This record gives C-alpha cells, structure tokens and sequence, in this order.
C-alpha cells in the first residue's frame, strides 16, 4: 500500500472539501511492475458529481469576474507548486502508470510549462475594440468563459495532460469538474493536494473519481456545463459527440493517433536514430505522440534498421522506481496482450526480426521489426507499445500518401536533408504536428491538436489559450 | 416563369461545367407574394454531389498553395461582382424570398463586405515562427486549409449567409461545395453564373441542388470533406453532429436562437422602438438576430408600446417588387402558420394586442402584418420558441439581475440586445448574457469586421472578424530541429 504526504486524503473534491458519498465503495489501483493493488480509491456516484458541477457553477462569475492578476497568480503558484513537489508527485506517477521514476518527475516539469505559458500569456484574452465602426458603432469583442468545464483525461500522461487543459480553463476563469482514468487516480489526488494549499476560490477546481459511466453521463447530460474537453480513447471520444449533440455542447478532443515517421535516403541517420528512440520509448510507446510507422527509404533500410538494433540492445527493461531502467512495464493485460499480437501478426505475415525477443519468449522489451506493409495489423492501428514496425519507400509522392493512409492525424515526423522536400512533406501530411528533423512532441509554447478524426481543436500556444472562451461581439 | 441573364443555366456547377443528372428531376421554387412557380431547378443525384467533391479534391492544393496574392484577387473579384450585380440579384432574391427589393439588394451589399473584408486582412493566415526555442527546434506554426469543405446556407439570407462562408474558405484555399436551401436556390445560381466569369481555378466552388437528405448524406460521409459549414435549423444541426461523429469532422454551426432585446426605464426610448423597428423586421422577422422577446422595465412599458404601435401602424406589406412596401410574405405556410399560432396563443393566455390584426382576420396570402402583443411571459410559445415572423412579444420586468435570468432562459446564445443610460449596468447585462452577439444601445445584426456565433445550443465556431478567417484553416506545428 503506497503511502504518501500528497495522499493523506485519498478523496474526492469538491468546493475546497475533500469529501466522496461511496459509503466506503471502492476501486483499485494497481502498479503494473509488481501486479499488486497500491490503493483503493472512492468510487464516486453520480450525486457526487452533481454536486461538483454545483460548486463550479457556484465559482463561476459573469457580471464580477475573477480579475486577470488574480488569475495570473494562481497559474504561477500552480507552476511553483509542481516544481516543488515534482520528487513525490514523479513518484506516485512512476508507481502507478509504469513509466520510469526519472521520466515521471520530468513529465511534471513539463507540466509546470503549461502553467507557466498560461500565466506569461493570459493577457491575450484581454477584450479588444475594432478600429472598424460600421453601422455607426463602436464594436468590442470580448472572450467570456465558456461555463463550468469537464476535464477528462487519460493514463497516457496521469500530470501533463490535466495541466494543458487545466492551465487554458483557468487562465479563461472556467471552474472546472477533473475526471482522471482510474488506472492514474492518485497522481490526480495529488496535485489537488497542492492546490489545495494555494487560495484557489472554492469550487474553481474539483475532482470525480470512479466509473466512467457514471461520471461522463452527469457531465454529458448537465446543463451547467457547457464544455467538455476530453483526451482519450477515438472510440470514447465518438460517444461523447453524439452523446452531447442536442445540447450542442462545445467540445475539445485529442483522441488516437497513427504517426508515421518518415526517414529519407538522404537523412541524417544518427540524427534519425537518435530521435527515433527518444520519441518511441517515452513512457513504453504508449503515447499519441510515438512514433508508430516508421517509413524508411529502401536505399538506406538496412543500416538504419542496424542502427536501432545497436540502440535498442543497450536498453533495459523492468520496474521503473530501481535506477537504470528505460522502459517500464505496460499499463495493462489488455494492452500488453495487443502489443503481442501485433509483434505475431508482423511476423507470422513475415516481417523480419530486427531487435526483441519472439513472442512466445516474453515488461515487454524494445523490439523493431521489418518489412511491414499496409496489410499488418500494426501499420493498421496503434500498437501502444515498445515495437517499431518498419515499412520501406523510394518516391517522395508515394511516402506521403502512405503517411495519410489512416484515419488519423495527430503526430508524425519527417527526416531529410532537403529542405524543400522536408517543407512539401509537412504541407501535404494531414497532421496537427510535423516533426522537420526531429521527434520532439508537442510544447507549451504552440498548438497541437489532430486533424482528420484525431480530434477537435489545439492544446498549447495561442490557439490553445482560446479553448475555454466564447468569443461575444458588442457594438455600443 | 423568371426570366434573367444570370439564369441563363438553370443547373448545377460542379468543376467549372454547368451540368448535372438529374435526368430531368425537377423540384419547383415559388414566388412567396404570388404563390405562382417562377422556376423549375434540377434535383441532382448522389453522384453529382460525388463529382462536386471529386472536383473540389481536384482543386485542394497542399503542397503547391494557390499564393496568397492569387486568393486576395479572387476575394476581390468576387467583391466586386456582387456589387456590380446587386441590383438583378436582388431582384431574384426577392422574387424567391419575398423581401423587398430593396432590402434585396441591400444584402447584396452586405454579401460583399464580407469579401472585401477577407482580402484586406487575408494576410491573418501567414504562417509564423514563435519567438520560444525549446527543445533545441526553431518552430513555426502553419494555418493549411482543412480541406475540401461543404457550405450549408438556409434561405434566411441567399446571399449573406454563402458570403460569410465562402470569403473565410477561399482565403484558407478550400475548395467547396455548396448547397443552398431548395426555397432560394436561384440567388445561388445567380452568384455562381457571376463567379464563373472571374477565372476561379476548375473546382474551387462548386453548386449542388435538390433533396436534403441526397446531399446532406454524401458530404457527411465522404472522406474527402473534412469539414462542414451549416447555417440552418438546430434540429438538422443536431443531426449533422451526430451523422459526422465517427469521422469526427470539423463543424461550423450557427443554428437557431432566441433573441432577447432589453429595455431599461432609464433608456431613450424613441432610440430604442428606432432600433427594435429595425431588427425585428428585417427579413419580415426571419432572422436568427431578430428580436424574439422584447423585456420592458414597468415604468416604461406603456410609453413603449405607444410608441412601437406608432411605428408599426405606418408600416406596410405587400409584394415586395413594389416601391413602399416595408415587409414582404414570409417564405411559406408553414412559417406562416407558425406566426399565427404564436399570435393566437398569446391572446389566448392575456396577452393585448396593441397592434395588428386578430388572427382570424389573417389574409389568404402569406402576408403577415407587423403586430405588437403586450401582457407576455414564459408560459407562452412565443417566448419559449423562436417566431420567425413580423411578431413582437412584450415581456415586463423591474430588476437588473431578474432580466439577465430571464434573457438566458432559453436552449441558446446567438443575439441579444440592451438599452440603458446606464453604461456600468450595461457592461454587466453584456457580460451576464450568454449569447455571442449583444447590441449595446443598438439592435445591429452581425458585421464582417467582428465574431458571430452563437454560445450553448446556438452553435459551434464563429463567422467573421479574424476568428472568423481562421474557420477553414487547420493548425500545424513543425518544430525543426
């Protein structure tokens, strides 16, 4: 049972009370390394969210709105408090999700960056007056907040993903209703906890835990919450567009991906390694974000596939707390179990065996495979996991249809050394990010969101400051 | 039957061609004022709209952008050959609408500032480098057009609805295809026989026409239209949701609204019945911007209707064709049985008809005369249902904060409007108000210079201002190592 400062309420939250109605029902959560429960969790009623969306309501201020200062503040001592606390809040991340003690403490810091551009940048939304006077007016547009949002957020990243949208909400003056997955609650409990210490009003941030059924009806169905962003699950995401279109609900989603990453014969081949292995393995390739086709160029298929084998061998696997481990265990049965069969499908469709061990040999290690095609079932879907399947080109034109071969399009990357070619490839690439020489993910300082159904509107940067506004017009 | 030279192809437009297969599928298009057929348009098929998508696919140009320069011309044109042809086009929206000539062509003015607007600041969607470095890249954020989209238009507005759409779209590079309302398809027509003499490049726009359901279903469905722009009833709106959730397409939704115009006892009056004149009956009260409930403070209620029963009584109606006539039909039975009944259910509740007719001595026609009911609250359809119609419902009210609870209470957010001398009160009803559009001491609609859209079950995204030009456009980070 893990023990923790940050976790002495292991509880809802709700108007600036940790307090739940489970009458002692129950979750648990476990920690993939060892397969054993790490704690049990409230499992919430609708009630409880009910009251939540309350408190929002109730935090919520139109005619005397929260004044930019005051905004500003909270967001630099959300910033400050992620930083300070990055050690635990790492830990209790690493413990629950798998990934890497190390690699958890950064994600906090990456965080701590959303808060950060949020509060440099909250100035943005200051209203504005046309120079324009038409019909004899004086016209001035203001950025209201949208009403009380529900903030849905997957395991993929239990601290990361809550601060880009948490970050916009509030830098917007959005109370808001926080739902994290039930496999990475406690991250979420811990970082109310810091917020808790922080003067924010009551009811401008609460927390529901539970069952998603449960929670996403009173949120889908509440007329008090006028906004749902929700990151996650294509197949969830869906159900959540038909089940708030008669109230029209104004939403943000970030759902699957397909990235392919595209190597040219004329690439900087360690540059390419070098960024492909940063990229795939963070937190065991079960991100939106990894890369998950890789496109070599036949000229040069073979040394790069040699060169990812060199890297990938020298990579170790196991419980992520111990130092010196890379990757640490998938989230999950069902998740491991689908990376195997794709490893299977590969193979027993004949790809060849780069790097990893053979299925029925297998904590899933680093593995790279060869000869993928359109026919795989991981060139198919996302493999969430530890595999780099790679698949050859030879034309310019041919890579980047193969590239928006899917439904998809949120990440993908592309590597060459001419620059024309590289700026024609990201044009025609149907995705909300293009990596030009390298596999870095998405930053505080820009947009990122998916096109095509890889979702509805941008995180980060400008754009994403605008997530919880309605823009409203005023002539006088 | 009408006759004009920007009618000269009755039919549709897809990839530069007029043509279409509807074999002869005709569907008929009345004059409202005469209840006579003044033309019969081709019901094109599912594979017309298929082609117009292939065509539009034909024209979306990724990685060879059409140059910015070159969509600023078009703009341009376009702008121009509304305003060149704004009296004939007025003359068909009138004749298929029923507003008058005037107001007609008036439109077409508006129509074209939206154009004007784009190619002065088309410039919003240069790609831009951001000052920020992390994680040793240099990164710049590109605005690349969505792609081929699908404009939906009611017959609210045949040319100022199309104009906000297809300004932002072609300053993006989008290709479109296009499907006005099957009771005013001719304006359509009549701006597509205008731009097909502008060089548009073969698929840049093109025009389906016929059944709701054969377009509506190819243009949710096809792959190749990641988004659509729908002006229209909240129920197809829903629906459109709903059939594009899989493909989770980007969608533009201005759907219906329920206007409140508020008056305080502290407000110029003969400034506020001037403005609430002028909202309300424009488009004969068909309109998503039209006044729907009008709230009057009780110190001021009485001089009010006085004044808007003034107002009202010197008004006239009839065909619009004809010099004098301030409002025209309104567009068909349905709509006009609807005014009545709202008419009806009013008085049949206590509500006091300070001017107009009795519903029982409504004429044959569609022709519904400017009325004015007093004695109005939220038991009564009017106010809980838009009216669409020449009807102003009076509400009465005392406090600042009972009017705001009483203007939000309703599924939607598009127009709203107050009046008061108070300007400190004034910030708070505009900021209290849920609704995307609030006139302070004016009643003016939308304006291609400023963000129109609706907030709750009025819509999604906004048309016009900068917002407005980045509608068509999808963001794309690429930071460069």
């Amino acid at each position: 049972m893990i023990e923790s400062p940050l976790l002495e309420n292991l509880t809802g939250y709700i108007g600036g009370r940790w307090k739940d109605s489970a009458g002692g029902a129950t979750f648990d959560v476990y920690n993939p390394a060892t397969g054993s429960v790490i704690a049990k969790v409230p499992s919430m009623p609708e009630e409880d969210v009910v009251a939540a969306v309350e408190a929002g309501q109730s935090a919520l201020r139109l005619t005397n709105p929260w004044p930019i200062e005051t905004r500003r503040k909270w967001l630099e001592d959300i910033r400050d408090g992620l930083k300070e606390n990055r050690e635990e809040i790492g830990r209790i991340l690493c413990m629950e999700h798998g990934k890497p003690w190390k690699e958890a403490q950064g994600e906090v810091d990456y965080a701590a960056g959303f808060f950060d551009y949020c509060a440099k940048h909250i100035s943005a939304l200051d209203s504005h007056t046309i120079p324009e006077k038409p019909k004899d007016c004086t016209w001035t547009v203001h950025y209201r907040p949208v009403g009380v949002t529900g903030l849905i957020v997957p395991w993929n990243f239990p601290i990361g993903m809550i601060a880009k949208k948490l970050s916009a909400a509030l830098a917007a003056g959005c109370p808001s209703v926080i739902k994290p997955a039930s496999e990475t609650p406690l991250t979420m409990i811990a970082f109310f906890s810091v917020m808790d210490k922080l003067d924010l009003p009551d009811g401008m941030v609460n927390l529901v835990m539970g069952k998603a059924s449960v929670i996403g009806k009173v949120l889908c169905e509440h007329k008090d919450v006028p906004m749902l962003s929700f990151t996650g699950s294509t197949e969830v995401g869906r159900k959540l567009i038909v089940d708030t279109a008669e109230q029209v609900k104004k939403l943000a989603l970030e759902l699957g991906g397909n990235a392919p990453f595209i190597v040219f014969d004329d690439a900087d081949l360690e540059a390419a390694a070098d960024n492909l292995i940063a990229n795939k393995f963070r937190g065991g390739g079960q991100t939106c974000v990894c890369a998950n086709r890789i496109f070599v160029h036949e000229k040069v298929a073979d040394a790069f596939g040699q060169k990812l084998a060199e890297r990938v061998n020298k990579m170790t696997v196991g419980d992520g707390m111990n130092d010196g481990i890379d990757i640490g265990p998938l989230i999950n049965k069902q998740g491991f179990d689908k990376v195997k069969r794709h490893l299977q499908d590969a193979l027993d469709k004949g790809a060849s065996l780069v790097a990893g061990k053979q299925p029925a040999e297998l904590f899933f290690p680093p593995t790279v495979v060869q000869g993928v095609d359109r026919e795989m079932c991981c060139y198919q879907e996302e493999t969430f996991g530890p595999l780099v399947p790679m698949a050859l080109f030879r034309t310019e034109e041919e890579v980047i249809d193969a590239g928006n071969d899917t439904e998809f399009g949120l990440a993908s990357y592309v590597f060459t050394a001419d620059a024309e070619r590289a700026q024609r490839v990201a044009a025609g690439l149907r995705f909300g990010h293009v990596g030009w020489n390298t596999g870095t993910g998405p930053t505080p300082e820009a947009p990122f969101g998916g096109m095509k159904a890889s979702g509805i509107g941008r995180e980060g940067g400008l754009e994403g400051l605008f997530e919880f506004v309605e823009a409203q017009t005023v002539p006088r």
